[PDB]
């Protein structure tokens, strides 16, 4: 009973192989099924500003918790291996 957002800046194959690679790493990283939605930060300006995105793409961990932000270029396993971390 998990919640997770990702954030992509408009349309980038390098975010959308981001989003697939994190996508990826999470479900293995995490046995039981979680969803994931889309948003475009350049799109909705109430997520992109609320949420202070500088580099992308962004992970954001949606309640029930643990809740997280995390931004960055996230193009490595390294940012998602401390994420996954207690």
């Amino acid at each position: 009973m998990y919640v997770f957002r990702l954030y992509v800046r408009g349309e980038t194959h390098a975010a959308e192989v981001a989003l697939k690679n994190l996508h990826d790493l999470l479900s293995s990283a995490l046995k039981v099924p979680y969803t994931l939605k889309v948003v475009d930060v350049t799109k909705q300006p109430d997520l992109a500003e609320k949420d202070q995105v500088q580099a992308t793409p962004t992970l954001v961990r949606v309640y029930p918790q643990p809740v997280r932000r995390l931004v960055g270029q996230l193009d490595h396993r390294y940012r998602l291996q401390h994420l996954l971390s207690p």
